[PDB]
């Protein structure tokens, strides 16, 4: 049995909860489960997920186990051939993702600025933050990517929070779990696999 | 023989210029070339390609060559798989086609802007000209995708002018003839 993690249930306060208060305290409640199902489940990420999840946790602290429980691999492309509506399913998710962008890039700026702030300020504020919204935007639809072809060629399970995840899964026959119910998934395979729950 | 067509020859200025000294002059100077080679060479469009030439082409002015002559055929999606670099390919697109936006952007909302606006005008300004430049860049990166994906099923060569779009079909080993070119490849076609 197989997982593709998103960055859900670490980074994501409304899921990651489940597992801890912080990042790193999620992350040693997952390793905790992770190492229980040693060598008969194995939990994967694409490198640039584990990369976005590791600026918040506290990498030093959860040796070993956050290298050993982590599988870090990117999907192969080399002579891959994949269903092309999922060109489709990419392009929404940059538009999705850049449109949120610019509502958190605006709102930013209309808490850091006052009225008597001149208009070069305003702009570079509101370019700045407009910049990083696509910039990341792009990236992370490209670490979707990852995450759906990487499941697709492990015939993984899925693990999001993030509902365009879920419905690419759905749509490409790709297994898939809610990630605020990964902790309950969890405590059932320890249970159906032995030892200390 | 077959085509697919971008924009280039007809809304370009640096390269329609080269078939009339409007959109409409060029498409009819086009049209000339694609009627004389009816039934020996065919020209495709993708529809949403097709709607963006027609914008600036006054369609009723070029019955009945305009409906003959060109092809509008979206590619077939259903049970088609392509390579999975083909996504990073499009998202380089992506990235392309949304910088040239920023420029646009920029230099639009540089002019655009002036010293009395309050706040609010400023962020409407700026976000007005970064959510068009935002909106054509995806649409042109699915419209290139469209492109490249229907001159990949027909086996047809693209005619662009532009280098993301040659440098994605040169990858995909996909023909290409670069546009500013293209009437002196009708006239020596014509000639045959």
């Amino acid at each position: 049995m197989r997982f593709v993690l998103d960055t859900s249930i670490f980074v994501n306060p409304e899921v990651r909860d489940r597992f801890g208060a912080s990042p790193t305290e999620a992350m040693k409640t997952f390793l905790d489960y992770a190492g229980r199902l040693f060598g008969r489940v194995e939990f994967y990420m694409p490198p640039g997920i584990y990369r976005e999840v590791v600026h918040f946790v506290d990498e030093e602290e959860l040796l070993p186990g956050i290298e050993l429980y982590i599988i870090k691999k990117p999907p192969n492309v080399h002579d891959i051939r994949i269903p092309a509506f999922v060109v489709y399913e990419l392009i929404e998710d940059v538009r999705r993702r850049i449109d949120k962008g610019l509502r958190v890039a605006e709102k930013a700026v209309r808490e850091s600025v006052v009225e008597t702030d001149n208009v070069d300020k305003i702009i570079q504020k509101l370019r700045r933050n407009y910049r990083r919204a696509l910039r990341e935007g792009i990236v992370d639809s490209k670490e979707d990517f990852e995450l759906i072809l990487l499941a697709k060629e492990l015939d993984a399970t899925i693990v999001s929070a993030d509902v365009g995840i879920l419905t690419w899964a759905q749509k490409m026959g790709i297994k898939w779990v809610d990630a605020a119910n990964f902790r309950e998934l969890l405590e059932g395979l320890v249970k159906k696999l032995g030892g200390k729950n």
